[PDB]
């Protein structure tokens, strides 16, 4: 058991061990950049905020640490440690996770051709791994997306620019189990932004935001309205004036053609239509980065934890053991 220091960083307390030095924030659970004595790394440092408070608390705290603990991939945070200052059990009520510092995230940062290539590939790389486990990311966004000056990206999740502006149309519209193709919807609005530098759909609201979604893919069509299983979904869509869809290639003029095809692919409205992660990865846009026998899947996944209803004191037993039984990387 190694030995902690205290602090006090912006009215929250630290208590880290000695081998994470020079706690400076970053944002705020609380996250702060260190350095790593052991490993001689930059680290960031994410203190739970208020981990066993209650059910959903402590449920979305075991969430996190058993998610994290599975993340195993380049172009996804993982888990360098997890760490508490607490010596049992009965003491134990504040975890701290941490992963390889990144410079910055993709809000901070239009950009040339190649770089959007080499940025949407390592974002649909993390994405086939993790929508291979069975994850759906749900809240992809550029501040999502952890990038170094050498361009390599990770995909994260704060948890904190609108969430909205690149959410998939069928969640704006609480559609019952959408899938993993809702990240797709996501990752063409980053694309188009980095290739425009202007939000593809920059809505006040969610009325708004379909409103100008339907405007550039154009109203349902019949084999789309033929899966609305809601009444008032399917009557307010077709008493709605009719869009035709635009043609892309009007729209980003001047993009490479190959970008622009590959948009087409994943701004479709019906889901079960967009490209996937594993499918995007083999588009030509990608040629010169696409390497099929580098572009691995994660071990499965067991989510069933999700169904479960616990008591405070169960799931904060649960992280215990997920803190204790915890393997660094090398
Ligand atoms: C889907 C995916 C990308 C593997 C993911 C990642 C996260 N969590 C994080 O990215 N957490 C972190 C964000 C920012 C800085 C961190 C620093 C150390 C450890 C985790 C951090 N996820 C997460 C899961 C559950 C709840 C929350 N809030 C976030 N989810
Ligand atoms: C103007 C609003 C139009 C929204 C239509 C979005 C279509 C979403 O696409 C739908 O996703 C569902 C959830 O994954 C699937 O079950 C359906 O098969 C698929 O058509």
């Amino acid at each position: 058991r190694p030995t902690f220091y205290r602090q006090e960083l912006n009215k929250t307390i630290w208590e880290v061990p000695e081998r994470y030095q020079n706690l400076s924030p970053v944002g705020s659970g609380s996250v702060c950049a260190a350095f790593d004595t052991k490993t001689g790394l930059r680290v960031a440092v994410k203190k739970l905020s208020r981990p066993f408070q209650s059910i959903i608390h402590a449920k979305r705290t075991y969430r996190e640490l058993r998610l994290l603990k599975h993340m195993k991939h380049e172009n996804v945070i993982g888990l360098l440690d997890v760490f508490t200052p607490a010596r049992s059990l009965e003491e134990f009520n504040d975890v701290y996770l941490v992963t390889h510092l990144m410079g910055a995230d993709l809000n901070n940062i239009k950009l040339t051709d190649d770089h959007v290539q080499f940025l949407i590939y390592q974002i649909l790389r993390g994405l086939k791994y993790i929508h291979s486990a069975d994850i759906i990311h749900r809240d992809l966004k550029p501040s999502n997306l952890a990038v170094n000056e050498d361009c390599e990206l990770k995909i994260l999740d704060f948890g904190l620019v609108a969430t909205r502006w690149y959410r998939a149309p069928e969640i704006m519209l609480n559609w019952m189990h959408y899938n993993q193709t809702v990240d797709i919807w996501s990752v063409g609005c980053i694309m188009a932004e980095l290739l425009t530098g202007r939000t593809l759909f920059p809505g006040t609201d969610h009325i708004d935001q379909l409103k100008l979604i339907l405007r550039l893919v154009g109203t349902p069509g019949a084999e789309l309205l033929k899966k609305i299983s809601s009444e008032s979904a399917r009557n307010y869509i077709q008493s709605l004036t009719q869009m035709p869809k635009m043609n892309f290639a009007n729209v980003f003029i001047g993009a490479n053609p190959l970008a622009v095809d590959l948009l087409e692919k994943m701004l479709v409205l019906d889901s079960d239509k967009r490209i996937t992660a594993a499918q995007a990865l083999a588009h030509a846009y990608f040629a010169q980065y696409h390497d099929p026998d580098d572009e691995p899947v994660a071990d499965p996944y067991d989510q069933s934890f999700e169904s479960r209803d616990l008591l405070i004191d169960e799931w904060k037993s649960l992280t215990y053991d997920e803190v204790i039984s915890f393997v660094p990387p090398p």
